[PDB]
């Protein structure tokens, strides 16, 4: 049982680059933290920025979520991410992914003790 918060900077966090250098980032990354295991996740973004800096967003704009929760922040800044989209004919287990680097504002719902990010919502 990985938390919720483990899990979001499992899915999201890439705090070791900059930005995606290459067209092949997501096929690398989506593999390498384990997001292609038993299906193709088939979209997520991962954020290039400091832990802190991601965390910190629970403390800026509070947004709705999608699903109508009231829970969501979205980042008063933008964030270099990079958005993994997989593409049509992908088929598991040989999943390709579409990579777009890009410098947009984020938005994360938060939740607990400390009251961190739980959940990537969308990108701004
Ligand atoms: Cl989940």
């Amino acid at each position: 049982k990985e938390t919720a918060a483990a899990k979001f900077e499992r899915q999201h966090m890439d705090s070791s680059t900059s930005a995606a250098s290459s067209s092949n980032y997501c096929n690398q990354m989506m593999k390498s933290r384990n997001l292609t295991k038993d299906r193709c996740k088939p979209v997520n973004t991962f954020v290039h920025e400091s832990l802190a800096d991601v965390q910190a967003v629970c403390s800026q704009k509070n947004v709705a979520c999608k699903n109508g929760q009231t829970n969501c922040y979205q980042s008063y800044s933008t964030m270099s991410i990079t958005d993994c989209r997989e593409t049509g004919s992908s088929k598991y287990p040989n999943c390709a992914y579409k990579t777009t680097q890009a410098n947009k504002h984020i938005i994360v719902a938060c939740e607990g003790n400390p009251y961190v990010p739980v959940h990537f919502d969308a990108s701004v």
